[PDB]
């Protein structure tokens, strides 16, 4: 049920087109998402333990609950699409709305904003 | 299939992209993805699959995403930015760009 890191299975994981890859114990976040930071298009999400196993954090379906379906993400968002220098990116923003007449939702609330830009608090 | 929380519906001709996401338009909340014929199909369109394979994973979602939580009147939300980068080595780079050229802000057109 759980497999550990080696550079084998990681360069099989990192052949996914990084929006299809899928985090776990033996791929991280950082690996298959890229160290957590501040800048614009780089993740802030995960604490060192999401960070460290991915969907296999004890808690992810709380958090999974939230990611959107394809057609909800494309039916959801605001899409665009830039030429840069680097490639051609679809870029994507929107916003998700809890339900805060589930008995959950205070809970629901703490786990998302422990995961929140935790990286600011260790190395 | 509108019985789902918002983020987990998913759109066909029975319950189109209208109907499970609302109206395309320019204000912040709203969407502003499809014509009109990808809003009344949904996933039943048929270049869906080829719209999909730019959808994040649940993981990809959270992995690689700017997320916030922002405390409005109208409640509490999850806020999500990011950018997914197309493969230009893939010989249907060309045909995916035509197919999202389609359906970026396609709505300013419809009569």
């Amino acid at each position: 049920l759980y497999f550990q890191s080696t550079k084998k299975s990681a360069a099989e994981a990192s052949k996914k087109p990084r929006q299809k890859r899928t985090a776990t114990k033996a791929y991280n976040v950082t690996q298959a998402f890229g160290r957590r930071g501040p800048e614009q298009t780089q993740g802030n999400f995960g604490d060192q333990e999401l960070i460290r196993q991915g969907t296999d954090y004890k808690h992810w379906p709380q958090i999974a609950q939230f990611a959107p379906s394809a057609s909800a993400f494309f039916g959801m968002s605001r899409i665009g699409m830039e030429v840069t220098p680097s490639g051609t990116w679809l870029t994507y923003t929107g916003a998700i709305k809890l339900d805060d007449k589930d008995p959950n939702f205070k809970d629901q609330v703490i786990l998302l904003n422990k995961h929140i830009d935790a990286y600011k608090t260790f190395p």
